[PDB]
Formats: C-alpha cells, structure tokens, sequence
C-alpha cells in the first residue's frame, strides 16, 4: 500500500471541542491533525470530516476548520464509524484512507474495519489519534495492526505523499514538518 | 470478526476469591470484568462462568456473581481450558467469544486456543485478564495475538458491541462506562 | 501448535561457564532453565544439549547437568545453530521445540531459523533466553516472532503441557512453579 | 530469508554531513553503521551508498566514507527511496538487503517498501537505523515489520553472516563486535 495525492482521502473522525477536557493529548492531537489537513489541502487531496451527535458534543475544532479546503463537507452521525452513506462518493474514487481523530477504540477503529472490509488500505496517524483511556488508545492501536491497518505518523504520511524533495509541493508540505509533531507518550522510557 | 450482542458469548474464565491475593490487579480485573458481566446481561448475550477446583480456589467473587443473568450456568472444572462438554452448545451457537478472567497463560490463554481451533473468533479483554506474574499476562496477550485472537479493551468490546449512540440499549450501556476502566499497567511509561 | 508430552522436545542452547559475567539476568535464565530442564525429565520429553566451543567458554553450567536424566547426550558445535547432525534424529520423530539459552540473537536465533525450515514448530522460552545486550535480546525475539515462532514463558509452557489438574504428573510439575519465575526485566514499567 | 556473504548486499542510506545534530542517537548510529560497512568490506558484501541532494546536505560521514569496500558506488538522488535505477543490477544479484541509514520513517521506510515490492528480504539494522523525532523513528520500525522486513540488530547481522567460529574471516569480524554497539534506548525500561 503506497499512498500519494491521488489515490488517498484524508478522512477527520469527530474532532470536536466539547471532547477537549477528556482526550489525552487532546492539544497535540489538534496541532498534529491540522498538519494533515493543511498537507491535504496543498495536495488536492479529498477530505472529509464528521462529527458525532454535535447537538451534545459540538462541532469541530476551529483551528481544523480554518485549515480545511474550500469545500469540504462536514456530516454528523451518531453510528460510531465514519463509514456512512454520504460518504461513499469519495471512498470509490481512492485505494486509500488517512485517519486521524478521536476515540481511537471506538469511531477511529469501527471506521477502519468498516473501510478494510470495502478493501480500502487505512493509514492511520497515531500521533494525530487520541482517546480518554491511555490503555484504550494503546490497544486501539494494536487491533487496528491486527486488522491490517498500517500505524504511522505525521511526518511519516507528508513525506511519504510526495515521495522525493522534487515534488512540485515539497516546499509547501516542508513548512508543516519544520518542527516534530508533538510528543503524545508513545515512545517507552528506555532500559539502561 | 465484528462482535454484536447476536453472534458473540461472554466467557468469564476462574475469578475466585483465593486468587485475590496472588493475581496483578486482581480488584481493578474483577471491577472490568463485572462491567463486561454487565453488558452481556443488558443486551442478552449468553455467559459462561467457570471454576477450577471451587473448593480450594474458593467461588466466583461475589460482585462478578451479582451482575449475572437469572440462569447463568457456573461450570467446575480441572481442565484448564473453559471448552469443556457443558459450554459445547453455547458454542455452537456463536461466532465470538469475549473472554475475562485469569490464568492468563494458562486457563485463558487455553480457552482462547481452543475455541481458534474451534473456528472461533476470540475477543481477549485485557483490561480484564491478568497474571500472578507480569511477564506471565505480557507474553500471554503476545501468545494470543500470534494464534489469531484480538486483544481488546472492555470500552471498546462495549461500544462496539452497540456500534452507536442510537442503539436502543446505549444508554444502559453508556452507564457502565462513565468513568475510564481503572489502570491495569498496560501502557508504558514514555520518554521526552 | 498445541504442545505436549509425546510431541515436544526441548533444547538447552550453550548455557555455559564463561557466559556468565556477560550475560543479561544469567542466573534468573539458569534457575529458570533448570525450571524447563526438570519438566522435561518429569514428563519424559526428550532434551538435546549443546555446547559452543567449550574450551574457550567451558561447559554447561553444572545445576543445568545435574537436572538431565541419566541419558541425555551433550553435543560441542562451532556452528552457532544447534541443528547438526547428531540431532537430526530427535527432531524427526516430534513437531515441536521447546527453546532456552543464549545468544538470543545468535545461537538460539539460528537455531530457531533452522527449525523452521526443518517444519517444526519453535517455542521460545522468553524467562530462559538472554542476550550480552539488552537490545540484542529484545529484537532477536521479534525476529523469531516474524519467521513464526512462539515467545512463551515457563510457567505457560509447564502447564500448557500437562493442560490440567487432573494430569498424573500435575502435582510434580505444580512443584517446579509453586514460585514465580525470575523477573528478567521484560514488561515495560507502566505510566500511572 | 537466510543472509549470507553470497546472497546479501548493504545499503547505506543517506548518513550525510548536515544530519549530525538532526538525528536522534546519530553519534550511535554512525559508529554501529560503521561496524556493519567494516563487515561487508571483509566479507566483500557489495556495498551502496546513496545521499540526499549533497548540496544542501552535504556528504556521507567521513568515517563511514573510511571503512568503505574499495569500489563502492554512491549516488546522489532527490527521491527518499534508495532505490533508482543506478541500483538496478545489484539488487538483481542478491536476495538479501541490509540496510542502515536516516529518515528511518522516509528513506529507510520508502526504501524497505521499494525493496520488498522487488521480492528481496530487507534486514533492518536497527541499532543503525534512526530518526530527528523517537515516535517516527518506533513506528518506522512497525511500519517495516508489517510490511514484511526483518528487524534485526548489528551483531546479530554480523554473527548471522558467518554462521559460526570456524568461518575463515570469523576472528576479523568479531573485533567489530568485541564491546556490544552504543545503546539507542530501543528497550523498554522495567525497573527504576
């Protein structure tokens, strides 16, 4: 599974700021989210953003918004996968999903067994995924390997896109990766 | 496998009140495990309880046995393994197996290669699996994932066993899960 | 792979003198080899022995002898794969490997490599196999995870044996368990 | 996937001059980097060095330029994978890469991917293998192992070559190895 602007889709599970308060790493995921989204805007890449019951939990973060291009859709639902109807327009013109969001135990990973069983690859952005539960997260992730979605970064997916620092967009794609993504705990206190 | 409360068993593997004393996180194991219980009780899902050798191990702890459904069948046995002639039918009848308890490597670890070779899917909820030793309940979970079964959370088995906020019995099971499962030392201590 | 008494056989890897001051948790692996080479004896599964140039590292390390029954052949090798030709034979007439030693990335790798090929099953006994360095060590078990051997400890391999309490040998293998296996630093200490 | 001097050749990916102080462990990593270009030279494992755009990032570290086999072809690209069609004829000659070098998660990675798409198995050296952040650097050590690439480590590698103590050039290889490689705090602290 070799990703590029063309047959990928960026896809922003439930972002909202209602959550803010009980995600872990919840300010990095935001930052490190924003990345993807500004990557996928300078890439002409097809984004979509959804957001669970927002007349309880809100509507996306704004910071995630500003970033989005001009029309990309936001679609509320209240079934936990990102797999709905009005999204399957996009996912028949891609071989590939970017997944960043959070609940990485439940909407982050129903949506990738849902886009795995439609025989779509899932790359999903683990510094740019988050849960309430450190444990929730940490397993969420196991399952989601399990499952055969690959678990990368941020900087790992922008450079991966463009391939080589020929790129037409590598200098605009460059200004996003110019300081590490933020730390969100993922890396073991090292043996002496 | 996706786990729903129609093709699923919730199996409760030896939590005796004798192995309180000995068990990692024994008190946070059985505080999961009862939540797990729970949700089987609320969305109809037959559980099978065992024992090993109630005498000496003493019985099912008390809080994990008041959360039972009416007719809850509990098993003695001196196999290590729960498939055992009595839970042959419940078997038959299912797909998947959510599997709570202890013996991590042994009676579960057992159970869940048993019920692979069954052409079961197995559901191991680690938050609610645990060991006499640490390095024992580790290289079980590894043991697991290498045979095929999925190394899950019980937030993430509750939720996903709903699949959405709309589910008519979400609310029931929302309460369950209020607060985080109690940290059971799953999750590294990371590094700047 | 479902191991047991007339299908196994277990293989000590160059646990030797001279290894002793560079070798990571060297007297927890001896006590826990000693562990494994007593089950064996106990449940009449056959064990093959090596030694890697014994002049320049010295022999088995003498607790180790003094649990092998009164057969039990001691083979010197220079090659660092435990599969020559005076083993051939042992290997043919079972499915299974039950492994400890060291030289994790080395000896016990190969070893492990060649097993493989030969269509046997590999069981790696984590708490019983070291490396000089710790990195070594911690890779050379996912190396044998990825060609498809199993990382088990010694407690699950004793008991996994004998698959329950009503197992003639039970009581006299339960003795060799009755304590936890050494801690060899293996789980990652956890984030509160 | 069984290397020898035979079947293998060493990958040196872009360890250049402007990197030093961008790398996490990078004094590490060209030490250890440095042992396996020594290896290769005495084995006369064919050898190739790429460098990303040297005009801006100037050359391969002077001390790993020091232990290069006498003919080692370096080539310049703009691409991250190393494999450009200067490679071509070598990798048509071997079945085994080892690989070393920077942007573990962009070089390293895009190269393993390139690799293992051409049916040859990649040895990744990771006590050589490094990134500017920890997380990109881990997750492009499980990106690698899902995709199918061996995680291995220096000695191991060089151990693994020669198959045992009575290789004609086991002595010369082994004072590369006489003081296990610097500690790249790939190992989980378990104890404080």
């Amino acid at each position: 599974a070799r990703i590029n602007p063309t047959n990928s889709a960026l896809f922003v599970c439930d972002l909202q700021e209602k959550f803010a308060s009980n995600i872990k790493y919840f300010p990095e995921i935001i930052t490190t989210s924003r990345r993807l989204i500004d990557a996928a805007r300078i890439l002409s890449i097809p984004t979509i953003v959804t957001e669970q019951y927002p007349k309880g939990l809100g509507h996306t973060v704004p910071t995630l918004k500003e970033g989005l291009a001009e029309n990309t859709p936001i679609f509320d639902k209240t079934k936990f996968s990102m797999c709905i109807p009005p999204t399957e327009d996009t996912l028949k013109k891609v071989q590939n999903v970017i997944l960043v969001g959070i609940e990485a135990h439940v909407c982050v990973l129903q949506t990738t067994y849902d886009l795995l069983e439609r025989g779509l690859n899932v790359h999903v952005v683990v510094d740019a995924v988050s849960s309430r539960s450190h444990t929730d997260r940490h397993f969420a992730f196991k399952q989601m390997e399990q499952a055969g979605a690959i678990l990368t970064t941020s900087e790992a997916t922008i450079l991966g896109l463009v391939g080589g620092s020929d790129h037409p967009k590598f200098k605009e794609v460059q200004k996003l990766i110019l300081t590490s993504a933020p730390d969100t705990g993922l890396v073991p206190l090292s043996k002496l």
